[PDB]
């Protein structure tokens, strides 16, 4: 029955944004248009509502992910719609697309099937550049870095000890490791460096953790670069370049106001990685959005042990918000992998399976529970299921003292929500939350990292090679110490093993190699090895996308 | 009284007034706030046949550190021949984001001559550059993907042509290695960056007609060569519907306007060297359904810009300039002269006498390609009445019609002179429009009308290297192609030390490349800076935007 | 090739001479024809490794240190010229030698049996010195 996710893209009606923004009480002079259904709203909204109450805080989350996929953001925007189905004033928040990904493998929706933002092309391409400003913001650092040195090393830097990377929008393997400056004393320093992804970028987690654009420039001032000969951290405010970087994203620093298939009204700004960062979307965009609405959906990325964990561990911890509750996505067919049964199998009913990997979803539901935060399970509907299943699952999310609602917004938009939403505000009604972050700053990055091992990840305790050691005592005694930190390990598995599904016991971290934030203010400890730059595969998606003379389309989404 | 002062105090009209003044409907216009928008493409198509108005190429004399002020000079011929009641437009480049933090950061125009909004325009304006450098940037990864697969198109990395580009000024992105980290991680080869808008994606927008036109062109971009010598293509890699797909916004041109609201468009911006320096011919020939005059300009010195206007820009669309303004300054003319930048506010009447030989050339050159030139002496403050007034006599003798210009104070008032003797030339002296050469011609036979008519040299050499690569381009089959000349721009020869103007010399052509996607080959004779770098006190350092939006240290 | 790793260890220690390692003259040398060392980028890996540099190889008898042994006039003689060697040159401009790295010693020590010609005889046993071998075009 249901159309493709583009087809229902072009065919939805979109409202003129402009109505959308005097509807929740926005200006028109704080409304800057990219075209008529889509607009940047000003952080001076924000401010003459400060004194405001904030609406109601809903992360949706989800399980562990896996081969058979478990669709996060579809039920973010049909519980949003949901939500303005029962007369609720609500928006939801997002994050941006990398544009890469639409030339590999993706493109698809901000959510998918009838559980869609939009314009959906517009949001997945160059949407309202807030990508190319971190682009050239980072990049143009990196080009002081150089330029530096060539005019006779004043801060005395040690080129072989800059962190400062490159980054582009790409997935582009080529660039990962790369010798620059070469050409003779009338060219650069040669040293080795390399490009990142730009989504992957700090200046993105700055963008996305900053309160306003002046934050933004005073964290870009602490931006650490490299290190001179004799060990001492040199920073882009020692460069004086923030002015700069600030300037190229005075634009950027504006949420990007937008709506779903059903009109309801959504921002999308930032748009981070979930492992070396926090994988939430912009302080800035949710704070406006709980002002203007009584009700705010967003999410986190990948699982529940990272982006839920890092959404309360650090996105709240700077913001000072309280989520008043929390939705976690879960698929019959994810939990059967969890339970051991492999890919091509998994539309057999297995009732064995499905309860043993039922301990995912139950140790996430603890783990939420460890924050203050009461949780409502969505269950992803899907054609296979059987009935024995999903009633098994019922009990299961029962006898785990989780309210659960089957959800069927991919396909019947809105009204598949609203079982859903009815626990939701069920649950807001009658468990108000009481929201902690999961630790203190003051522990140490070992006893900070170990809580969040042992708590959330269910590990035994965490290992520590040489390199992690001395990064660590380094750090420490740079007075960065007393930062948040900031797991990156794979998504696949509660464990750093993405071969290690469901819920493993007996297990270990082992910490590899510890980076550091100082810009976003964070710690990085590195479990596997992270890519921050992923590659095209044989027959990427480039080969097929066309655009004839009328502007159609094929090949992409 | 400084350009960014006067850039604020502008009283901005609207974009979405201007473009339905225009007569530009209201679904044509993807506004991007109130005073910038894209027009779409639309606009041309459904007026095809009506008829085009009148086409003004500005152009200049030959290039020196006394600044001539050309666009200046354009916008301020624009707001004049609206003052006039003409329906009138000027289309202009947009300018590459990385100066902005080098040196520069200008205004479009100067003084009271100016295209507005100034800061986003500098900036990432609608994001025209960003879809270049990505279009570009994707195909580059294609090719590097491609030899990760298994290279089945047996290409020979070390062939390889195609580039990638950033748009600031970044040196140590020249020369680079790339592919590095074993098996799992690329293929190892020698590549560098350029500036965004050295790109030939930049060129190809700007000479693209439409979508699908900039599309076949992208087809038709060459990368690298086989092992064997076959050239290989974006086409062979199927990545001209992607990048077509990356330019869907950016192939439409930005309506923005004049400090006295004379509506304009910014579209594109190439290197006036291995590329012609022009505006898009998209933005020029909607601008010429939408009023009876539009006034344009391209890079550098007549001899760069105005040639490769005419023998390219024009060729492909099959423009005809009525018109064509040289814009000259006193003081460049006396560099021309012989004089030093130093002391160029003392009077000297033979050194102005002996370097108007320059403007004398340009003039003769205008009359080659069968179009009326019309001179503009930038007016300032240090120019005395005879040094001034032995000009117009220097311009009159030479026959060509001269005037007074003083927008960069006056505004469109300034530009009523020169405003005047255009419309009383365009009233009288048609022109009559040929191109310098005929493409059917051997690369080295147009190379050389090029280099003798225009740049008046008894001759052109060429390196064994040069030989040999028009040889294999001959070869290929893209010896019937158009000549884009890169060359100093401070001579009329190769050598930037020949000013005022030289006789008895030789143009000496070291090495030739391709644009297959632009469809023009690239004669050099110096070597091109394709990435300009920051200097040892950047603007970057002292440029800050503070909690209310105020910028200082850009302008 | 001494030298070479004498310059290369400079850097690495702080680079008391002020050498700008893009200004360096003095390549390395092995003695067979190995084009794909023309031109390489050594002291990669990082920090503890060398300072990223772009040199290359060239064939020994094609060496410098070739040259002076075929022109000196014995021993000290050989020291001397080595001592001037010129490598690099300094940021500011000023050349820097193989004497100021206090390499000349060692260079002439590597060298103290290679100073002596090499006595052979010809198929009808005409004696004959065999000694040195230089190119004859960027030598003589
Ligand atoms: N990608 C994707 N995601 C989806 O969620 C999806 N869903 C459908 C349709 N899904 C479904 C899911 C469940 C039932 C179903 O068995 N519903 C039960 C109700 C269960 C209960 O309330 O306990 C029924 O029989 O009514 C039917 C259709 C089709 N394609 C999809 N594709």
């Amino acid at each position: 029955k249901v159309p493709s996710d583009i087809e229902i893209a072009q065919a939805a009606k979109m409202k003129p944004v402009m109505e959308l923004a005097r509807g929740l009480g926005i200006q028109e002079d704080e409304v800057e248009l990219y075209g008529k259904y889509k607009a940047k709203i000003s952080l001076d909204v924000y401010r003459r509502l400060k004194d405001k109450p904030d609406g109601k805080l809903i992360l949706v989350t989800a399980i562990t992910p896996t081969p058979a996929g478990e669709g996060k953001t579809t039920t973010s925007v049909g519980l949003t719609d949901a939500l303005a189905r029962l007369g609720k004033r609500v928006m939801v928040c997002l994050r941006e697309p990398s544009l890469g990904p639409s030339f590999g493998i993706k493109g698809g929706a901000a959510g998918g099937g009838y559980a869609q933002v939009v314009p959906m092309e517009d949001i997945n391409l160059h949407f309202t550049g807030d990508i190319h400003a971190v682009t050239y913001a980072h990049n143009l650092l990196a080009a002081m870095v150089d330029n530096h040195l060539q005019q006779g090393n004043v801060l005395n830097i040690d080129p072989r000890t800059i962190t400062w990377r490159r980054v582009i929008d790409l997935n582009d393997r080529a660039l990962r490791n790369i010798v620059i400056g070469l050409g003779g004393k009338a060219n650069g320093v040669p040293r080795e460096t390399g490009f990142d992804i730009s989504v992957a970028s700090e200046v993105m987690a700055c963008l996305c953790l900053a309160s306003d654009l002046m934050d933004l420039k005073e964290r870009f001032s602490r931006i650490v670069v490299g290190y001179t000969y004799d060990g001492k951290p040199v920073t882009a405010g020692d460069l004086e370049a923030q002015g700069s970087m600030a300037l190229l994203m005075k634009d950027a620093i504006k949420p990007n106001l937008v709506q779903t298939l059903e009109n309801t009204p959504a921002f999308i700004h930032g748009g981070p990685f979930a492992n070396i960062a926090h994988g939430c979307n912009s302080i800035i965009a949710t704070k406006t959005a709980l002002k203007l609405a009584d009700y705010v959906v967003t999410e986190a990325g990948f699982g529940a042990d990272l982006g839920a964990e890092k959404f309360y561990d650090v996105k709240c911890r700077y913001a000072g918000f309280k989520p008043d509750a929390t939705v976690i996505v879960a698929t019959v067919r994810a939990l059967k992998m969890h339970g051991g049964v492999p890919k091509s199998d998994l539309a057999t009913e297995n009732l064995e399976a499905l309860r043993e990997g039922f301990a995912n979803l139950e140790k996430h539901i603890e783990n939420i529970g460890k924050f203050g935060v009461p949780a409502v399970v969505a269950i992803n509907a899907f054609p296979t299921d059987t009935e024995a299943e999903l009633n098994l699952l019922y009990e299961l999310c029962a006898k785990a003292g989780a309210e659960v609602a089957l959800s069927e917004v991919w396909a019947k938009g809105g009204e598949g929500g609203l079982e859903l939403a009815r626990k939701v505000l069920q649950t807001l009604e009658s468990r108000p939350s009481n929201f902690h972050v999961l630790y203190n700053l003051d522990l140490s990055i070992k006893d900070k990292i170990a809580k969040i091992a042992t708590e959330i990840y269910g590990a035994d305790g965490v290992n520590y090679t040489a390199e992690a050691d001395k990064a660590i005592q380094r750090y420490e005694s740079l007075g960065y110490g007393n930062l948040p930190v900031v797991m990156a390990k794979t998504q696949y598995s509660f464990s750093d093993d993405m071969t290690k599904l469901g819920r493993p016991r007996n297990f270990t971290i082992t910490v590899r190699e510890v980076r550091l934030s100082a810009g976003a203010g964070f710690i990085v400890p590195i479990t596997g090895a992270i890519m921050t730059m992923p590659g095209l595969p044989k027959r990427p998606a480039a080969c097929n996308i066309d655009i004839d003379a009328d502007g159609v389309i094929t090949g992409l989404f």
